[PDB]
C-alpha cells in the first residue's frame, strides 16, 4: 500500500457574507487555489493526473464546477475533474478519495479540497419549469435548502446543535466562553501572521480597480463576554445558540495537493506531512476509528482542529474525546473564522498542516461534521 | 490487489420530459433502485459500508441527494454516502471509483450508481440574494445551466454534436438511420421483455389511486425513416442534429451493488460480472485505453454500450474504435431510450450485464461521453 | 345638463382560466372589443375623444394599457387613453366617469369598459431589486395578491363571501340552486344565439392555423343540483362557497361608445339606450340611492343584470332589494358565464343594453361589488 | 359651471432610487400626504367624496392602491377610490378628472394626486402559472416594463429624448448647462426654505428606532458644468443624454384637496388657486390648448412648471412655446428633484400652487409629458 502525503496546502482567504468575496464564484476562488498549491507543491500542471474538489451549492455554477476551476486554473483540459457533495464533509472527503485512488493504483499526484460561495447563491423557483397554476409560493434559498437544512427532521442545522446542546448539558455560558476564546485565538494568529504562509491573494480587478483580498473577514476583534451574553438566540426562544456562538456564512477555497511518496521522491517535492488515515476504512466514532486506524491515542495528538459550526457541537465532541483544549484549533476555529461549508474541511486541513509544520507538532487531527455517516476526519504525521 | 464484482444491477424506467415520472424526485427514483439493488444482491442494508450517486441537477434537492436516496432506502442511516457530479459520466465514474475503494482496502460493499430527474429541474434566479439593482435579467434554466451548456465555449452541447457530425462527415441521413436502428431495437428489446429482469417499477400514489410505472416511455414505437428525414435542425440553420437523432430529458435511477470478490463468497452471492478495467487507470483515448488495459481488443467484444446522446458523437466513437455495429446496444441506445444524465453512465451499465447474462456474453464494455478529461468507460467479463 | 346615451357595446367572448384566451394580452382582447364597438356605433375613429378602460392585472402589462388597447385597435395615437383601477368595480366605472366628463362639457364621444387576462397574470419577486438577503420568501402569485386579497383583512374574497353567506343564512342548498340556474339560463342563452350580437369574435393565429374564440367557454351545460352537492368547500372548512357556487378565473374585454344624446342626433348614430344614473352621483346603498336617483324603484325594473362573484352575495343583494328574480340574469350570470375582473362590471352591462333591446325592456339596472365605497351601479332607459 | 378650487396641496420629500423611502410603500406615502392634505384644508375626513389618485408601478401592490392609501390615511372606509394609470400623466390628470366630476355636479370635495414608489418595484416571471417548459427567460424589471419602455417601438424612454435632441438640434451642451441651472435652483431654493410649506415628512419607525425624512435627496449640491460635461451617455453610443441631463427614478407622494369654489366657502377654507383650464377639453398641442381655452397667453403666465424627465425634451418644449426660461421651474426641475412616475405630475402642481403663493404670482402653467394624447396641462389663477 502506498504512502500518500500532502505536497502543499493553500487557501483563500475566508470572506464574510456578502462581503469581501461577493463578486468573486467559487471556482474562480477553486482556480486561484489550485494554480498556488501547484506552484508551491514545486511540480507543473501536467503532473497532475486528476482533480476533486468539494462544493455544495452547485446551483447554476454551470457543468463540473471541479472541472471549471481546474480549467481556469491553467490545468491540461484533458486531467479529469468531478465535484463532490457531502455537504459538511465535502472537502476533506476529498482528500481521503485522493488518498484512496492513490492506493488503488490509479493516479499519483491529484488536486484535491473544497470551494463555496455562499454569498452568491440563487434563489430558486422549483415550479416555473411546468408551472405553479395558482397560489403563492415558495421562492427558495437554496443556500439554506442545499446547504443548511436537514432534509429528514424538517429543521435548520441550528436546531440540531441546540438538541446536542440540551442533550451534553451545555450552557449558554460554556458556548459563548468557547466562542470568546475562539476569537481570540484567531486575533493573536492574524495578528501575529499564523495564516500568512497558507494564504493565497484574491486579486479583484475592477473596470476601475483592483482590490487584493488577503486577510480572513470573519473574525470579531475585540469580542467579549458581556458583548457575547446579549446577543439574541438565533433559531429559538430562549435558545442557547446565536449568531455569536456559531459560525458564519463565509466563502473561500482550500486546495492540496495529495501525492504518492514515491512520486514526491521523484519530483524532488518535499512533503508537509503523511496522510496516516481517515474516516472512511458513542455518535463520534468517524474521528475515534481514524485515531484507532492510526495506532494513536487523543492523548498522542499534538495538534487537533475539530470544526466549530456550532460551539454545542465543538463542546460535546471535545468533552467526549477528551482533547485537551490547548492543543485544540490553537490559531481559531470556525466561529471566529467562518465556515465555508464545501471547503470547509479542507480549509481546516490547510490549517492544520501549516501549524504543524510552524510550530513543529508530529501528530495532528483534523475531525469535523457530527452524526452517523457524516463525520469526516484525517490523521496527519509530520514529515521530518 | 482485490477483484471487484457487480452483484447486483437495477434501474427504474427511464421517464420523458414532463412526463410519467414528473412526481418523483431524483432521490425517490434513486431510494426504489437502491432498495431492490440490495434485495436482489442477496445481502442486507447494513452490509452495505458506502453510498456514491451521480446527480447533476442537484439544486434545490437538499442537502446530500445521495445521502436522502440511502436513507429513504431503508439503509442505516450511518452509511456515509456522497453525491458525484461529473456531468456526464458521473453514474458511471461512480462504480470505478467503488472500485478504487475496495482496491485501496477501505470497503467491502459499495452502491454505486445515479439519478436524475430533469422534469423537475427548477429556475434561478442568481441575483436575489442582493439585488439586481435595475433592468431585466435572467430567469435561468438550472437544467441547461448546469446540465446541457458547455461552460467554456458557452454554447449547448447540441453544438459540439454537430461539430463532430461536420469534422467527420456524419451526415444527417446516416444519423437518422442510425436514430432508426435504435428505435428498432428498443421497440424489440421492450416488447420481448428484454429490460424485465433490470426494471424496478415506480410507485405514485395520486390522490385516488396509485400508478406503476415500470416501461420506458421514451421510445417512439413504429418510427420510420421518413418521419426522421422530415424533422427540422435544433440546433443551427441547416444543421443535421435534430429531435430525431439525438436523445432527450429524461428521469431515471440506476444502481448497482460493487462487491469485492472475496465478500461476495462469504456473503454467499452470486455475482453477475467482473470488472476488469475502467477509463481511470484519437480523443476516444479512455475509452481505447480502458480496452488495452483489460488485455481486450474491440474485436474481442461480445456487447458494447455505447451512448446514444447524439447519433453523431455515437457514430463518430463507433468509426474510430471501428465497432461491429452487430454488438452495439443489442437492446437499443439513448435516442429511443433516453439520457438522463447523472444516471445515464449507470443505466448502461445495468443494461449492458443483463443483455450479458441473457446473451450469454463474456466480455463487454460500457463507454459515454466524448472529449479529453470526459471519457467514461468499463470492461465487464462475465462470471461463470 | 347633457344627457349621455349607450351607442354600441361590445364584449369578446369570456374565456376559462388558461385555455381558450391564455395566449391573448388584455390590450389585444381590449383592441378587438374597441374596432367593433367604434364600428357598431357606426362612427369613425377619429370622432372618439378619450379611451377610459378597467384592467386590474396591470403587472407587466407595459406602459398605460388602455392606451395600448386603443393604439392596436386603430385609433389615432392622439386620443388620450387612461387605465382605470378599481378592482371589481372597475369596468363600470368608466361607464359612469364618461357620462361625467361629457356632463363636465369636455368630450363628445369616449370609448369606456374593461379587460382582463387572469390567465396571464404573472408572479412576482418583491425583493429582487434590492435583495431578499437570506431566508425562504413568497413567489406571489400577482392575480390573487392585485385582483382576489383583501389588503385590509388580509384574506380571499371568498371569505368575505362565507361572511355575508353567514350573517344572512344563505345557505348552501340555497346558493347550489342559484348557481344551478344561473349555470341553467347561460345554457339556453347561449344555445338560442342570446349572445350573438354583443360578442365580436376572437382570431387566434398559430403556427400552422387562425382560431377563432366566438363562444364563452365557462358554462358548465348540464349542470345538476348533485354534482353541485357533492363539491367541497372551497374557502373554509364546512363552508357554503364552492367551485361551483362561486364564479372562476376568467378572461375577456368589453366596451362601449358612450357619447353625448347631441352629438349622437349629429353622427346620426341610433343609440342602445339612455345612462339615467349611476352610484357616482342597507349595505347595498349605492344601488339603492342610483335607483332613486333615475326616479324608479325596484318593481318599475325590467331587467337587472347584478353580478355573480359569489351565489352568497348576489343572493344577499337580491333579498335585500327584494328583486323579482325572474327579471335577473335573465341570460345566465358570472357562475356560469365568468368574472373577468377588470372587465366584468362593462361585461353585464354590455350583455344587459343587448338583452333590453331584444327583449323590449324599458327599465334596465347594472350592478356588481358588495361594501360601503365598492357598490357600482348603473340604470338605462331604452330608446325608442 | 361650477368653479373649481385647490384647497391645500401637499407632497412627501422626494427620495431617491434604493435610499431614503427604500421602505416606505408607495401607499404609505399616499396616505401620510392625505392625511396632511386634510388637515391643511381645514376641513374633516368626512368631508371627503371621493380619492382619484395615480400609481404607475401597481404591481404586488394589493387590490386598489388608491383606496389603501384612503383608509391608511383615516378616511371612512365607505369614500369610494379609484387608482389611476395614465404613466407619465396620471397625477396631474386626477386633478383634472376631479375638476370634471365637480363640474359634473356629482362631488364637492376629491382628494387628488399621486404617488409612486421606484425604489420598491418587482421583478417579474411572466410565465410562471402555466410554465416556461425549457429554456432561459427573462426575469422582468417591472419599473422598466410598466413605466419607463415604449411599448410601440420597443425601448427606452430615453430613445424618445435622444430623437427628440436630434429633431430640435438640442446639443449635449444646450442640455448639460439646462441640468446645471435645474441644480443650481434647487439648491437655493431648499436652502432658502421654498418647500419647507409643501412638503409633510415622513417618519420610518425602526424595530429600534425613528427615522424622519422631510427633504429632497436627488439634488447634486455643488453641480458644475465640466462635472456634467465628463459624463457617459444613458441610451446609446455618442448620445446627448446622460444621467446629469436626465432625471431619475424616484419615490413620492402628491395630493392635492380639490374642491367647488361654494363647498370651499361653506366649510370656511381659504383656497390657494382656482383650476381654470386643463388640457383634456406642432406636438405640444395640448398645452397650447390648455392656455388657450384659459383665454390666456404664454406670455401672461407668471410662472410655468413644465417637467424635465429630460433637458432634451423640457427645451423642446420651451422653444415651441417660446418660454421666457426666467419663470420656469423657479424652485428647480425634475434633473435636480426627481421623477417619480405616478406623482410627478401631481408634484409639480404642488410646487406651482407654493410657488404661486409666496411670489404672489397670479397665472400659472404646469405642463408635463410630451407626445399625442400624453401631454398634461393645468392653468391656475391665484385667489386673491
Amino acid at each position: 500500500m502506498k504512502e500518500v502525503v500532502i505536497a502543499s496546502a493553500v487557501r483563500t482567504a475566508i470572506g464574510s457574507y456578502g462581503k469581501s468575496l461577493k463578486d468573486v464564484p467559487a471556482v474562480d476562488l477553486g482556480a486561484t487555489a489550485i494554480k498556488e498549491a501547484v506552484k508551491k507543491a514545486g511540480i507543473k500542471p501536467e503532473d497532475v493526473n486528476e482533480v476533486i474538489l468539494g462544493n455544495v451549492l452547485q446551483a447554476g455554477l454551470g457543468q463540473n464546477p471541479a472541472r471549471q476551476a481546474s480549467f481556469k486554473a491553467g490545468l491540461p483540459v484533458e486531467i479529469p475533474a468531478m465535484t463532490i457533495n457531502k455537504v459538511c464533509g465535502s472537502g476533506l472527503r476529498t482528500v481521503s478519495l485522493a488518498a484512496q485512488i492513490i492506493k488503488a493504483g490509479d493516479a499519483d499526484v491529484i488536486i484535491a479540497g473544497g470551494m463555496e460561495n455562499m454569498s452568491r447563491a440563487p434563489y430558486l423557483a422549483n415550479n416555473a419549469r411546468w408551472g405553479y397554476r395558482m397560489g403563492n409560493a415558495k421562492f427558495v434559498d437554496e443556500m439554506i435548502t442545499d446547504g443548511l437544512w436537514d432534509a429528514f427532521n424538517d429543521y435548520h442545522m441550528g436546531i440540531t446543535a441546540e438538541n446536542i446542546a440540551e442533550r451534553w448539558n451545555i450552557s449558554r455560558e460554556e458556548q459563548d466562553e468557547f466562542a470568546l476564546a475562539s476569537q481570540k485565538k484567531a486575533e493573536e494568529a492574524i495578528k501575529s501572521g499564523q495564516f500568512k504562509d497558507e494564504i493565497v491573494p484574491v486579486v479583484i480587478k475592477g473596470r476601475k480597480g483592483e482590490t487584493v483580498v488577503d486577510t480572513d473577514e470573519h473574525p470579531r476583534f475585540g469580542s467579549t463576554i458581556e458583548g457575547l451574553a446579549k446577543l439574541k438566540p438565533a433559531f429559538k426562544k430562549d435558545g442557547t445558540v446565536t449568531a455569536g456562538n456559531a459560525s458564519g456564512l463565509n466563502d473561500c477555497a482550500a486546495v492540496l495537493v495529495i501525492m504518492s511518496a514515491e512520486k514526491a521522491k521523484e519530483l524532488g517535492v518535499k512533503p508537509l506531512a503523511k496522510i496516516v488515515s481517515y474516516g472512511s476504512a458513542g455518535p463520534f466514532y468517524a474521528t475515534k476509528a481514524a485515531i484507532e486506524k492510526a495506532g494513536w491515542t487523543v492523548d498522542e495528538l499534538d495538534l487537533i482542529e475539530s470544526n466549530e459550526a456550532f460551539a454545542a457541537q465543538s463542546l460535546a465532541v471535545a468533552k467526549d474525546l477528551k482533547f485537551d483544549m490547548n492543543k485544540v484549533n490553537v490559531n481559531g476555529g470556525a466561529i471566529a473564522l467562518g465556515h465555508p461549508i464545501g471547503a470547509s474541511g479542507a480549509r481546516i486541513l490547510v490549517t492544520l498542516v501549516h501549524a504543524m509544520q510552524k510550530r513543529d507538532a508530529k501528530k495532528g487531527l483534523a475531525t469535523l461534521c457530527i452524526g452517523g455517516g457524516q463525520g469526516t476526519a484525517i490523521l496527519l504525521e509530520k514529515c521530518l
